């Protein structure tokens, strides 16, 4: 029922912290710690907790890598040619099979700068990834009504910046089309790298 | 020219550029994959002729036309297949004479997973009553979008052109929806629903590439036509 402004506010307040840091051992350990904070960020995505724990775990399981990636890209925009994994972990391109995904993450940062992605826009993109990455009946309806509620919020945000309706649906399309690339990097990321379901449930206890 | 097209003129060109539906040869579990590979192989030739007719596409360099098609060709086959199958619940219409069900897919190692994912996309389009004009817009977006992030001054010019053309197709999708009577919220919501499905088609494409591995040269040579 929330308004677009209240939607934004709740998402902005739910942002997880930036965490701090043998390269792959460091990156795995950092990703494990971020995942915990992702779970509690997910709880605060409005509409998410209305789902069953089984649906909650299905979405998180299908989207966690995409979420770590778009968050990496978001904090790496002001660091051209480099990924800011952690504030004490800034790697560039020279830092088997890694450089292709690293090249893809950089081009994602480059695209975010080209579009001048806004923070408000970013937290809507993350929520869309959470609810959409796994949607493929009452549950789906709800997921799609909330995805619809987030669409309404992205348009409001753009209208508030003074964009014409033409520029609004154009920018919305451009933002949602980046999600395919992020899905693509996640797929390629999964290849390059007890069930995660059971760990995801356990994290949902705190 | 492509950027001066109206929405209707964009729909019209996309519809006219549509490739024909092909058939399989005039069956068993053992020959299934040879038939599907023959089909894809012939469809690809026609896919090239279709892409050359998507407004703005031939304004690109050859090398960039190849890149876009290497990146999108499987997604385009799949979205074509899903569209053909929309009106056959539980079934994929690879060709009018090659309609397969989940069980026939179970026959191959790893196939049913892709097959269940393709079948759900088809039911999702069905639930949305996807129109033909929106379909040809979605397939064009896949063509121009799928590789635009895996590419010089010249390359910057190229990507800017692609995103301008992708904007015109977005104006065209919205024009269709307003033409279909939709309110301005529903227009934005349906546009988003359609473009999020493309994420799932990408997902299917990559899982599909792993199954097919479990072409650059060819594309240039269908694209790099002489003028004789
Ligand atoms: C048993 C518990 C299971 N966990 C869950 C899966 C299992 C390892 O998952 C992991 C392991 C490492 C990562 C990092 C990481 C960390 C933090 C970040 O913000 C972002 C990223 C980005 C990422 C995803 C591409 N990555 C890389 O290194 C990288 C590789 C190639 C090119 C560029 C970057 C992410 C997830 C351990
Ligand atoms: C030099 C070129 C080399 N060729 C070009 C690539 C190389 C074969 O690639 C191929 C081979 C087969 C296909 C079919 C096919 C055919 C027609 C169609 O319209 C759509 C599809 C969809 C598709 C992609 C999922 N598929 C399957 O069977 C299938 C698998 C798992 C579950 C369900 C279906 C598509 C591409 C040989």
């Amino acid at each position: 029922s929330l308004t677009a402004d209240q939607m934004v506010s709740a998402l902005l307040d739910a942002e997880p912290p930036i965490l701090y840091s043998s390269m792959m051992g460091l990156l795995t350990n950092l990703a494990d710690r971020e995942l915990v904070h992702m779970i509690n960020w997910a709880k605060r995505v409005p509409g998410f907790v209305d789902l069953t724990l089984h649906d909650q775990v299905h979405l998180l399981e299908s989207a966690w890598l995409e979420i770590l990636m778009i968050g990496l890209v978001w904090r790496s925009m002001e660091h051209p040619g480099k990924l800011l994994f952690a504030p004490n972990l800034l790697l560039d391109r020279n830092q088997e099979g890694m450089v292709e995904i690293f090249d893809m993450l950089l081009a994602t940062s480059s695209r975010f700068r080209m579009m001048n992605l806004q923070g408000e826009e970013f937290v809507c993109l993350k929520s869309i990834i959470l609810l959409n990455s796994g949607v493929y009946l009452e549950e789906k309806d709800h997921i799609h009504r909330v995805l619809d509620k987030i669409t309404d919020t992205l348009i409001h945000l753009m209208a508030k910046a003074g964009l014409t309706l033409q520029q609004q649906h154009q920018r919305l399309a451009q933002l949602l089309l980046i999600l395919s690339h992020i899905r693509h990097m996640s797929n390629k990321g999964m290849e390059h790298l007890v069930p995660l379901s059971d760990l995801l449930l356990e994290m949902l206890d705190a």
